[PDB]
């Protein structure tokens, strides 16, 4: 069996370092890579770093000077150099899937309460169908990425799923209902026949190995009109 899991999570001061760690279970740290993800309560999910397998670093623009990713050969960790108020977030460690900077494997997440370049357009932000209807999610990119988009699911208080990695390739276990469409700058998930069970926020994301091209979109949050 296949897992990961972030521990580390705690109540800390403004400008306290921390280190969060992630332990894998069933394959290893050698042959994978592992990356960062953060979503601040209720909001969206931000795009942190990655170590490789041979244990080389990138850091979204962002995110340079404000953490540090180490690894062992068990653990990978994640040092948040000066916390701030605005790091206050769950923090997802996640295995790399494919060929770009998507991921297949997440944990359930870490919390960290902190208490004393590409741009992703997703619209719309909310949006119900009825039973069986057909709901339409667009994500602008504002450089072309080619084909380096990833689609993924989170419904409420859980960690995110992939749907979907290279635009339009479905990801193990994922219903045909969903389809993923474009090229370049513009790009849709289309999720037909809605289901009360597809009811959860959906998340583009800019692929691209290349530290000012990886990004979430904002997300969508579909509803199922009763
Ligand atoms: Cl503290
Ligand atoms: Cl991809
Ligand atoms: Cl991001």
């Amino acid at each position: 069996a296949q897992s990961v899991e972030e521990s580390g999570g705690r109540l800390v001061t403004p400008g306290t370092p921390l280190t969060l760690a992630c332990t894998v279970s069933g394959f290893s740290l050698n042959t994978y890579s592992m990356f960062w993800v953060r979503q601040a309560p209720g909001k969206g999910l931000q795009w942190i770093g990655i170590i490789s397998n041979f244990g080389v670093i990138y850091y979204a623009t962002w995110a340079k000077g404000r953490f540090t990713i180490s690894k062992t050969s068990t653990t990978v960790d994640l040092k948040i150099t000066s916390p701030t108020t605005e790091d206050t977030a769950t923090y997802f460690c996640v295995r790399k899937y494919g060929s770009e900077w998507g991921g297949d494997l997440w944990g359930p997440g870490t919390l960290v309460t902190v208490s004393s370049e590409l741009d992703m357009t997703q619209t719309p932000a909310s949006v119900s169908e009825p039973v069986g209807g057909t709901v339409t999610i667009k994500c602008q990119a504002s450089q072309s990425i080619s084909s380096y988009l990833a689609w993924y699911q989170q419904k409420p208080g859980q960690r995110p799923r992939l749907l979907i990695y290279e635009t339009s390739t479905l990801a193990s276990g994922v219903p045909s209902r969903f389809k993923g469409s474009g090229s370049g700058t513009e790009f849709t998930l289309t999720i037909s026949d809605l289901e009360c069970a597809d009811a959860a926020t959906y998340y583009c994301q800019s692929t691209y190995e290349n530290p000012t091209y990886v990004s979430f979109g904002g997300g969508t949050e579909v509803g199922v009109k009763s």
